């Protein structure tokens, strides 16, 4: 029994196959797996102690700082996940052998789930693999000094005084990664963006 429940929008795999138990197992893995990983604090969703509200406030404030903006959404982010990748970035941080082949064997449970795309939208484990996913793509425009980076689950934006959407779309491609080119803004300073559903002002 499962058939469908829009659930923040809509989704094509996954359904009342999560409902309990399985929902336990993968909450205690989330909880321990948050244990392991600090992600950059550029990164807003799904992650104690953040919020989309602080992202939309770090926004306002960019905003004024820099001479252009790039806004950009991932297309398809959960089903677009590779498992291979995904697996490789974490044996890098979860070196308990028995903690990493519990996460190991889930993941491969969820990707059938998922019909082999990614990860189910239904599982507790899925959003925080989603950042592991672009942990090192997160850090990498973090801390690059001369650009700002902000980042809500596949709602990315990005502040700098030269335009970096080429080397974005790049370094997305080497994650199997895409954007979804209708939801596209650049932006030069003193336009306003819409940001995670906010309208964002310069000055
Ligand atoms: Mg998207
Ligand atoms: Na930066």
């Amino acid at each position: 029994m499962k058939k469908y429940m829009i659930k923040n929008k809509n989704k094509f795999r996954e359904v009342v196959v999560y409902e309990d138990d399985e929902l336990r197992l993968r909450k205690e893995l989330k909880e321990k797996l948050e244990k392991y990983f600090i992600f950059p604090p550029c990164v807003f969703s799904f992650i104690k102690g953040r919020s989309a509200k602080d992202a939309i406030i770090l926004a306002k404030e960019y905003i004024n700082q820099y001479d252009y903006f790039f806004k950009c959404d991932i297309k398809d982010f959960f089903p677009s996940i590779n498992i291979e990748k995904l697996l490789n970035l974490l044996r890098k941080r979860v070196n308990d052998v028995k903690f990493f082949k519990e996460l190991e064997k889930l993941i491969i449970e969820d990707n059938k789930i998922a019909d082999f795309k990614g990860l189910p939208l239904g599982s507790p484990l899925s959003p925080i693999l989603s950042n592991v996913y672009l942990e090192e793509f997160d850090n990498y425009f973090y801390k690059n000094k001369k650009i700002r980076y902000l980042r809500f689950c596949d709602d990315m934006i990005f502040f700098s005084n030269a335009n970096i959407y080429d080397e974005i779309i790049n370094k997305l491609k080497e994650l199997g990664l895409n954007l979804n080119e209708t939801k596209t803004i650049l932006g030069a300073k003193g336009d306003s963006v819409k940001f995670l559903g906010i309208i964002i002002n310069f000055k």
